[PDB]
């Protein structure tokens, strides 16, 4: 049931409500249950995926996982208002998850032959990459920075795999978009390469800008 | 349904009718059921809010809460004719409620992006402040006096939060009105500061007149 | 609908017709159904008020109640031709009713802000007073005499309440008339004081002639 | 449903029709089924009360019971045309019933606070009294005569109880009527006292004329 | 609906048309369907009564029954042209019916208090009597002759019952007419007494000429 | 099921009906079964609590217990009409029960975090106190008087415990009301202190007026 | 319906009537309801626009908005007679509104291709500018002064946009008028530049006098 | 329902409104939601086609797809004002889509035998070709240039297929127009051949100018 | 359900759509799934027959089988565009099937007595014959040629059996048509006899032209 997705979505709104009230009247308990509501919202989000795998709906799978991204993003924000290393780590944990989950939404889209959803699954990986990057900035964690760049390249990589089941089904437009996707990853890696000395970003960009 | 609001409104009129007859023929039972009709009117008023939260109508929420203010105000008056400490305390209880309820109407207006309704929600807080002040005078309660001034400043405070989602939506006029709102609070606190020695009103006015 | 008022009015005319024929050909059955037609006319008259309360028409309310007075007055007359203690008591019952009903028409006129109709509602109380006085003479009932004088003073009293919502709406003429009303009550009570030894009328007149 | 009352009423009309035809063409079978139709009409009448108790309608209760009186009255008449001791006893049985049933309509009117209906319930007791008196004359039964006078006084008694919930609800007119009711009982008992030597009627009248 | 009466009436006209054509061109089939059309006309006529009983219209009842008389009269005539013992018996059957039906129209007129319609109902009985007399002459049936005289007296009898609800409603003119009605029955019975040796007519006339 | 509460409530109304009839016709058997109906009503009332404990509804718990108070109050009244020491003791027994039961409704409200219901539970204790006081006056029992004052103070005491889970949940209004509650207990104890020499009431009031 | 516009217009006249009477007899309540009538008139005015957007009538849109200007102008005047900072702020709020509303009437005129109405919409902006200037003088508000000059330049700016859809439709006359419009803005800004030291007006005039 | 088409159309107008306002006041958020409104308009446009396939309406199909072209064209324009590579790619994606969709509208027109709609479907392909050409110029993308020319020739090709079901249905005029269509493609390819060195356009024109 | 037939029919249209698109854009995969869609359409077609046997509908049976012919015919065409020996053999297999299936529709029509449907069943055999002939030409298969001629004669044969249950039910027209059917088979066999040297067609025509 996408009936659940609405549940998940409303939980998220509520978490955002608990956060928004929390900043207004300065309540550390609002912020706490906001964290917990978020956490629940994302738990259920993954229950919904897990059965959209054991069913045939990649559409449901994608909406579930992008809700999980939404939860991750909310966690990042709660972290910044709380100033909590914990909240920042849970933000990070939901982020690293969303990545491999998007990857699952993708492989489902391939098995079932739904190239437009696979594409979106790959974009989502990119979003997760961008989030990790954010988290990395907020925590100064040299590890989160590595995870980010990694996840980026791995999206650019899966883009080829999206183009590849595109060219099986004769749909050049999503396959062109699938190449446009690879170049905004090249670009992200280039934008990162410039600022923020990384002995890496340079290499990853160079070898994705080949692909 | 705003169909209910009309119910709530008519209950209130009736309560006012029972009060107005009560003063005319001097019936302590008219005054009693007037109190109880009022009380009901405000109960339902909050049922109506509670579902306007679980729905999307901040408009309904505001009309519900300002009816609750109306009920509070009626209770203050019934108190003064009865000379009841009880009626005065129930007046006070509906008043302290209306405050945090307006605050809820506000946070709903923010979540849903309705800055003109948020503004009115904040005015309402100010009205509640003014009511508390009245109640405080009638009961000589040194506590009600504190609640009043508090609630005032907290309205001036939320005014910034109204201006803040105003400047997100690019609506300077309600945001200007939102600054005009803060200065009639500064003024209320100044007007109170003068008469009625309060070691406080002075401070609150000084620090809101900064903001 | 004032469509009903015409119904009520025609019922009354018919009752008066049944009475007038009854005296002509000396029919005790004409007189009976005349009583019953009257009774109906007044029943409906009050149905019409009752909804003019639950609507916004004090105009309809007043015409309904003064029809009820008209019915009461007719009952007094039927009583005198029949020589019935019963008919005289039902005359009395519709009379004591009309009083508190006029009082309702009045409080409606106040809630809705219609000072000229309130005034007339108070006059009507006076008429009812005058009727009670009549009934009292016809039955020699020491109780009806008390009800009369009471109802009188209570009209003079409500006159202040008419003047009081007059001075809110800035209409000195009906408010002057509202003081002229109090003095013809003082006068009625004085006229009664003189003849018909009453240990009371004297007091009531003295204390209304203050007001 | 008052839908039933109309049923009960039409049954009664029909019974009266069967009676009226029966006298015209002299049919002892018309008179028989007239008795039985009557009997049914009153059965259902009490079913209708019984649920107006287990519901909240004293209005329905009163119309049901006064239909039962109507049935009783019809039975008295059928008795006189038939010359049946049986029909006269069933007349009596429905009469003695109607009494205690009116009493139930009354106590319902008290529980539910409907003083005008209680009043009518008490009048009804008086009617039943008057009926019993009739029945007593037709049967020369020294017992029916006792039941009559008894039931009379017991109505005058319940009149106080009507006045008593009148003075709780501040409705002096039905309470005055409630005293007028007691004096037509005093009167009935006086009218009976005179004719028809009864060592009793005298006492009952004396002690009710106190009350 | 009196809409039906027009139906019944037109059926009758048509039956009379089928009869009138039948005599002209000598068609035994015209005469047959004329009988059947008549029969229908009278069937519906009684359906119309039957619901005018279960409604409140004695006016409708009378027009229905006198149509039934009209049908009866038509049947008598068809009988005489056909020379049918059958048609004569069906003539007789509708005649004996119309009698007891008029009687029903009457008792309806009494229940509902419509003395002028009752009167006409009784006249109708007389007409039926006159018809029976005709039928009796045409068939030489010693039984039809008895039915006739019987029905006559029974009309004179019901005349008293018409006068009796006349004197309840104070309408001496229909009550005088109700006595004029009894004397044309006395007269009919006298006119029959003379010719046509009947050991009976004499007695019936003597005892109705008393009444 | 609150379906049961309605059962309990109707039993109570019926008990009150049996009592009200009992006073009217002076039936000691009505009064007896009124006692027993009351007793049942309160039995079931406690069954309903007992499962509202083993469920999560403090709302149901409170309505159940306040019905038990209602039953107690009815018993007090039946006692006074009967003049029974027994009925007065059973009145007392249901009263002393209701106290510790309210206390249970309270601790349920705490476990489940429902401060507004806890508050009402504490008021109820106060009502029970007031009842005990009544019972004490009617029986002159020096023991019932002690139980009363005790129960009073113990309510004032639990008020702190209500304020205490109020300040955990940040709801100052019920917590203010919770302090208003303590002062009407101080007041009750003061009102009792004055009249009715008690070497005690003085002390209890002094030490609660501290708190 | 332009049927509404007449409503709006008459409301405005009435407001002006309440104001004009208010100054004559010196009634602060006339002035109050004059403010409120004005306020309503402008509310409806915007309802009428809002549907002239969701319809195709820029003509209706312009008349609606210029009524809103009229309301704004009336508010300025009421402010000056009352001496109210509040009335002056509400004057200001309707003024700042009318500006962005005229802007909407304009963009509607563009979408629908009605260059003569767009022109008038831009003039209206200028009027609003002139009003703001007035308001600014009356309140000495350094902010209202900024809003004024701003709004002026923004009109001169939209004038180019009017000329631009003029030159698409080949209508040089409204386009010439559209350049004449820009120079009376240059002029207004110059007239303001001179008196009333503003470090700004100078710049705005210089850069619009380029355009 | 073509009721939807109007929806789609109005969405498009609104998008164009958001764009036109966006250029006027320079709002990057207007431009954003203009993009998104456009995107929606085209989503629904394809929902409408998708069911016009699963229904029998090629007329609905064509209007839906040409709305999709309209959306594509709007996207191209938004791209140029924003200077966004993203907006330009989404412009391109809706363009490449519209092509194969027109192709679907065509094959529907063939299955259902509607040669005039097929013709228009083929023109539409040509429009899409022209759009791609535009997009290609704006992005300098050597790939978009290939897609353009391709799509052109493929329209000229389907023109034969339009002529071919024309000659089945004996409609030479649309079939002549179908040959006129091929020559403006030859011409487009020739016009492109000249400017803008393409080693290709030459070949495609040569081999279509054969056909 | 003939609800299924529509399913079968739409599958066929779709197969034809996949074929028609396949020839347009030259897609060997369109042609493949067109074959498979066809194949399904015919599978279900036979499921529908199979239950129209186990039910009483020869009408359903005939529509099912002629859909199977339609599928066969489509397969022949797909074969010719693909140039597949396989597709041609599956064309042949559905053809040889349709024959013996028509034969079943026929024997059902006989058992159930529906001679007009039997006739059509026999025509269908002839169509199948004509198809086999086509297939035979396309494959040069000396075997398919034998099957064709065979199936032809066997239709002419069953024609006698159609005429034979015609003459049982007295319907000479379908029986005449049943003889007209035999002569277009004689004719088909004659037309084949001429061209395409067959040592056979001659004999079969000679011996059917006897019959």
């Amino acid at each position: 049931p996408e009936d659940e997705l609405k549940r998940v979505e409303k939980l998220v709104k509520e978490a955002e409500m608990l956060l928004m009230l929390a900043k207004i009247k300065g309540s550390e308990k609002d912020l706490e249950k906001a964290l917990r509501t978020a956490e629940e919202a994302a738990r259920e989000a993954k229950k919904v995926l897990e059965q959209a795998e054991k069913e045939g709906d990649p559409e449901v799978a994608l909406r579930a996982v992008e809700l999980v991204v939404r939860v991750a993003e909310l966690l990042l924000r709660i972290a910044k208002e709380s100033g909590s290393e914990e909240a920042l780590m849970t933000a990070l944990l939901v982020a690293v998850v969303a990545a491999t989950l998007a990857v699952r939404v993708l492989v489902l889209a391939a098995v079932q032959g739904d190239p437009e959803v696979a594409l979106r699954a790959v974009e989502l990986v990119v979003r997760v990459a961008e989030l990790l990057l954010r988290i990395a900035k907020e925590s100064g964690s040299e590890e989160a920075l590595e995870r980010a760049l990694r996840v980026a390249e791995e999206a650019a990589r899966l883009a080829k795999r999206v183009l590849e089941l595109a060219q099986e089904q004769g749909d050049p437009v999503v396959a062109i978009a699938a190449v446009m996707l690879v170049k905004r990853v090249a670009e992200l890696l280039e934008r990162i390469a410039r600022e923020s000395g990384s002995e890496e970003a340079k290499e990853r960009a160079e070898r994705v800008r080949e692909e």
